[PDB]
């Protein structure tokens, strides 16, 4: 509260440590599906079901740009590119697979980097 604080944890390796991540995320080869935003003129359906289309590009543009106010929206961001992903494809396809594949890589090094 008012002049009542918990002690600072130390934010200022986070623009780093996110970029390192997202930069393992970009390489891992199921990334595919999720390095460009979904073609909304040739997906059928995609841009009127899909609310917030989210993909590592803009995530990388976002982050370079000081568009992610901390490491949790950064979180957020990334977690939509795999919902978005279980919302469009069914689980038996590659994509569906590669979706589950990634979100787990994501937040094993999530944990290892910040929990």
């Amino acid at each position: 509260s008012m002049s009542v604080k918990k002690p600072k944890r130390d934010d200022s390796k986070d623009l780093a440590l996110c970029s390192m991540i997202l930069t393992e995320m970009e390489t891992h080869e199921d990334a595919w599906p999720f390095l460009l935003p979904v073609n909304l003129k040739l997906v059928p359906g995609y841009k009127k079901v899909i609310k917030k289309p989210m993909d590592f590009s803009t995530i990388r543009e976002k982050l370079s740009s000081g568009q992610y106010p901390n490491l949790e929206t950064f979180a957020l961001d990334v977690r939509l590119v795999f919902d978005n992903c279980e919302t469009f494809n069914e689980d038996d396809s590659d994509i569906g697979r590669a979706g589950h594949n990634m979100r787990k890589y994501f937040e094993k090094k999530w944990t290892d980097t910040f929990k």
